[PDB]
């Protein structure tokens, strides 16, 4: 009831609607993005510095790191949200990658509505230190997006974009939507 039609509207993106939403997913290198909130893949205390981890880090910066570390000594968190630092956002929401797929990525899209953001770029949130597998990762972004539009959910946010380290999971990512496509 919801799913678009896949194409390619520039070199090396592919696209659909869901909803009000257009998915987009890309290979390349996620710090020179530029969105309203970039999520960051990391462990369970928010100071992971390997594999896409460590560019988020290293390109946010020191204070970023300290705004983590600051966190975490807070309270329990299944995410955090920090500043930008000096990447292209206005936010970074850290979510853990080892966590359920589709239940991080809900809670993105509903703290981006709560701020009236348009705009998310993710990774594909698990496949680096987590070692969860591609095809449950696609299937459970893809599924959390269905879902929020399902429920009425979608006003501000239009455009969601997975920014993918590894071509061989950009593969996975577009099969996966041309299985849902309509
Ligand atoms: C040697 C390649 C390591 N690597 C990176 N590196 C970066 O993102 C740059 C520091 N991302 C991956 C994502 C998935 C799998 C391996 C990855
Ligand atoms: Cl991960
Ligand atoms: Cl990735």
């Amino acid at each position: 009831m919801f799913y678009g039609t896949v194409s390619s509207p520039d070199s090396g993106v592919y696209e659909m609607k869901i909803g009000s939403i257009i998915f987009q997913v890309a290979s390349g290198d996620i710090t020179k993005e530029e969105a309203d909130v970039i999520v960051n893949s990391t462990s369970n205390s928010f100071n992971l510095k390997a594999g896409v981890s460590k560019a988020i880090l290293e390109c946010a910066g020191q204070n970023v790191e300290r705004e983590c570390s600051q966190q975490a000594q807070q309270r329990k968190n299944d995410y955090i949200i920090t500043g930008g630092g000096f990447l292209r956002c206005k936010n970074i929401i850290h979510v853990i990658g080892g966590n359920d797929v589709k239940s991080s990525v809900s809670s993105v899209l509903q703290e981006c509505e709560k701020k009236n953001y348009s705009s998310i770029c993710l990774p594909a949130i698990g496949t680096g230190n987590a070692k969860q597998h591609p095809d449950k990762v696609a299937e459970a972004i893809i599924d959390a997006i269905e879902d929020f539009v399902q429920k009425g959910s979608a006003q501000s946010v239009k455009k969601v974009k997975v920014v993918i380290f590894l071509p061989q999971v950009l593969d996975v990512f577009y099969a996966n939507m041309k299985k849902r496509e309509g």
